[PDB]
């Protein structure tokens, strides 16, 4: 979903699950915005499909199956399904979940009267009494210790974990995550800087939060995302100066296991399917 990026579903939506400006421009352009994504998938085929853009070339990599919104309006949030495309030969790119996944996207909660701080923001997602009823997912990243130099499934959070070899705690490296097991009330927790620091407060804002997150994000339709593990994050607030993310979408290869993205996942999401038949 940047200017420009070759690899697409068959809808014509990025890696990241997000629509690509080049074709957003292109149905613009054709008086096309507003219409159904079964009616702009129509008008990309008869400007010939991958070569829709004269100026460079796309390619599908993966079958999904996504809502009918204006193709402007299509989020991760949308997908429902994820494979590798049957005529697309070699590895697939990385992508925002794992092939052969079933997605679910969290629902907005309706309350008559609303709670006060983070209980409100947090009963906007999960139906928890307090903050306690709430599960940390266990985030893992295949990558590199910087101490014992041992490559292994390192367990925490979007921003840091643990080796298990040594204890040294490491940044999150380029390389193939997993979110686990998803349980109920599923959160990350993390460390907020905007909450710690005394310039900005506890009582920050939203957009407060993200400025002083140090984390990457792009303001765009769905809210601030941060894809990791096979599922896409939102944030709903903080409570004791700890940011709380939620996978507002979660993927599901089975047993309720998020499965795996990145670098050699399908090896690996292989090797995990034929744990969790037994
Ligand atoms: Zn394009
Ligand atoms: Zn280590
Ligand atoms: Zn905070």
């Amino acid at each position: 979903s940047m200017a420009y990026t070759r690899y697409v579903d068959n809808n014509f939506c990025g890696p990241d699950g997000y629509p690509l400006e080049c074709i957003k421009d292109l149905l613009a352009r054709a008086g096309k915005a507003s219409c159904t994504l079964s009616e702009q998938l129509d008008f990309i085929d008869t400007k010939r499909g991958v070569y829709c853009c004269r100026e460079h070339e796309h390619e599908i990599a993966w079958y999904t199956e996504r809502s009918e919104k204006s193709y402007e309006l299509q989020t991760p949030f949308e997908i429902k399904l994820a494979k590798k495309f049957d005529t697309f030969n070699g590895e697939c790119p990385n992508f925002v979940f794992p092939l052969n996944s079933i997605i679910k996207t969290i629902q907005p909660r309706v309350e008559k009267k609303k709670l006060d701080g983070f209980m409100g923001r947090i009963r906007s997602v999960y139906p928890v009494a307090s903050p306690n009823e709430c599960n940390q997912m266990c985030l893992s990243t295949l990558m590199k210790c910087d101490h014992c130099g041992e490559t292994s499934w390192q367990t925490g959070d979007f921003v840091k974990a643990t080796c298990e070899f040594c204890g040294t705690e490491n940044l999150t490296k380029e390389g193939a995550t997993t979110c686990g097991y998803l349980p109920q009330n599923a959160v990350v927790k993390i460390y907020c800087p905007a909450c710690h620091n005394s310039e900005v407060g506890p009582e920050h804002s939203l957009a407060e939060y993200h400025n002083e997150s140090g984390l990457k994000t792009i303001l765009r339709k769905g809210g601030r995302t941060i894809a990791f593990g096979g599922c896409v994050f939102s944030y709903v607030g903080c409570h004791n100066k700890c940011a709380y993310w939620v996978p507002r979408a979660s993927a599901n290869i089975g047993c309720n296991h998020t499965g795996v993205v990145g670098e050699g996942s399908e090896g690996l999401n292989d090797n995990l399917l034929e744990i969790l038949q037994k």
